[PDB]
């Protein structure tokens, strides 16, 4: 076992973009600790000529994650899910009944 | 405007896969209350020769969805990353710095 080359700990934001700038390849990255937010972590990502950074957000039971899609509607989730599947084990897609 | 043709209210279950097994398209769906959990609803679907249920969930800001992807832990979170976007409106996947 080998430790994971992307932990960087607690470094400026500024740090991260001057060292993944120099990256040849688009999604070359590395997680942080934020300065800003008390025990939380960001994930900065080098994409084209720039280096994005994403906040890495956590729930109630602990868990984390970059982001997730929520419906404000039965509408919308429905729709979404016409495209998407609506079970994580299969791809099963939404069709109208006849 | 008119009204969607997959809001049958309070409904059996039985009563919904009974007909959504006669259904001829995989996907061919309906979303009805739950009788078992007062103010819910969830989703029917024909899939193959079953008839599938997903409880619709509802997170604290009331907004509705099946089923999300979360992470134990940030190196189960960034090998998630490698192949699906750490971003919400680019396609961005992560790759080991170099």
């Amino acid at each position: 076992m080998k430790p994971h080359p992307w932990f960087f700990g607690k470094i400026p934001r500024a740090k991260a973009e001057e060292m993944l700038s120099k990256q040849r390849h688009d999604g070359a990255f590395l997680i942080r600790e934020s300065e800003s937010a008390p025990g939380d972590f960001s994930l900065s990502v080098k994409f084209g000529n720039d280096v994005q950074h994403f906040k890495v957000l956590r729930d109630g039971a602990g868990k984390y994650f970059l982001w997730v899609v929520k419906f404000n509607s039965l509408n919308e989730l429905v729709d979404y899910h016409r495209s998407t599947s609506v079970s994580r084990n299969q791809q099963i897609f939404l069709r109208d009944i006849e």
